[PDB]
């Protein structure tokens, strides 16, 4: 999936996606790169899929304001390296 391959001259900043962490409510983290455009679906689903769980019964947070998956991390211009805080609330059903 790294078919990303811009012939630009980048000499300056050489920067392109960032890395981001989530951390689970169990006391786990995953490590993982997103770019800066892209939505944090993937995200969502990334965790859920290491984690081994449903991204329906879960929730994400960061900097204490939530996120939703129709977001982006450059939307709130997060820092790289940064970690999001996960918990599965299970009300109602």
């Amino acid at each position: 999936m790294a078919d990303e391959k811009p012939k630009e001259g980048v000499k300056t900043e050489n920067n392109d996606h960032i890395n981001l962490k989530v951390a689970g409510q169990d006391g786990s983290v995953v490590q993982f790169k997103i770019k800066r455009h892209t939505p944090l679906s993937k995200l969502m689903k990334a965790y859920c899929e290491r984690q081994g769980l449903s991204m329906r019964q879960i929730r994400f947070r960061f900097d204490g304001q939530p996120i939703n998956e129709t977001d982006t991390p450059a939307q709130l211009e997060m820092e790289d390296e940064d970690t999001i805080d996960v918990f599965q609330q299970q009300t109602g059903g």
